[PDB]
């Protein structure tokens, strides 16, 4: 057997876009089976430092060894040479653009589905207590119509108005923290994109959330969804759901939504 991938497998067609550490381009892979792979193909600067060169594939050891149906897919990693990390490629692109393009199509059930599918993914982190620091629509893609796929990065510059009063107090990142977090990204869903607090500058953010003020129920979210964002929202991080319960709580959401819209 010839496991694993070589470079020869791999072509770079275009640019896709700069990712954390390094540039990130489009291309194909050629299986195993003589299957092609549309393929994003993650780089590290050349000039960047030993510790982001670890970082880099510290990430990518970690992503190896995820396996979600709602986790980006990594096909496989070339060390040598110029370092490639192959990922499926996902044609749809970022969450946050597909939503406000397709603003006038989508139905509150597939929004509703979205938000169930990241949940899964989140309550798989929390079965190993792995933490994801970026849960929000920037950092998940779509996979189809119907599949939405967590990303990687985030498994300075802080996404402060993402974060719950204990992270941007203190730099505490613990399941709870990602559970607060995580309703942030439900909001973003339901609000198309938009960013939360867009009306506040980074600064002023924690006041807000200290006084009690919450986001705001986003038009087209169900009033029991909205209950469920400002549970994930209580101030004492004991009093969050966990994500399996809200998978519970989403599935029957997303059950009631699919009703609705079938009769
Ligand atoms: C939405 N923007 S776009 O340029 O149209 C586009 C943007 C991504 C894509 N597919 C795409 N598929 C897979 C991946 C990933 F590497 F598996 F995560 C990916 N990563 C993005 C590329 C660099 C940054 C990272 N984003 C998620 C933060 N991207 C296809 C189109």
């Amino acid at each position: 057997p010839q496991y694993g991938i070589a470079r020869e497998d791999v072509v770079l067609n275009r640019i896709l876009g700069e990712g954390f550490f390094g540039e990130v381009y489009e291309g194909v892979y050629t299986n195993h089976k003589g299957e092609k792979i549309n393929v994003a193909v993650k780089t590290c600067k050349k000039d960047c430092t030993l510790d982001n060169k670890e970082k880099f594939m510290s990430e990518a050891v970690i992503m190896k060894n995820l396996d979600h149906p709602h986790i980006v897919k990594l096909i496989g990693i070339i060390e040598e040479e110029p370092t490639w990390i192959i990922m499926e490629l996902y044609p749809y692109g970022e969450l946050g653009h597909y939503l406000e393009r397709n603003k006038n199509s989508l139905k509150v059930l597939t929004l509703v589905l979205y938000s169930l599918q990241i949940c899964k993914a989140m309550a798989y982190l929390e079965s190993i207590n792995c933490v994801h620091r970026d849960i929000a629509v920037r950092n998940i893609l779509v996979a189809s119509p119907e599949c939405v796929k967590l990303g990687d990065f985030g498994l300075t510059r802080l996404p402060i108005k993402w974060m719950s009063p204990e992270s941007i107090n203190f730099r505490r990142f613990t399941t709870a923290s990602d559970v607060w977090m995580f309703a942030v990204c439900m909001w973003e869903i339901l609000s198309f994109g938009k960013q939360p607090f867009f009306w506040l500058e980074n600064k002023d953010v924690i006041g807000v959330l200290e006084k009690g003020d919450r986001l705001p129920k986003p038009d087209l979210c169900p009033p029991v969804l909205y209950t469920l964002m400002t549970r994930c929202w209580d101030y004492d991080p004991s009093d969050r759901p966990r994500f399996t319960e809200l998978v519970c709580s989403l599935s029957d959401v997303y059950q009631m939504e699919k009703d609705i819209a079938m009769e």
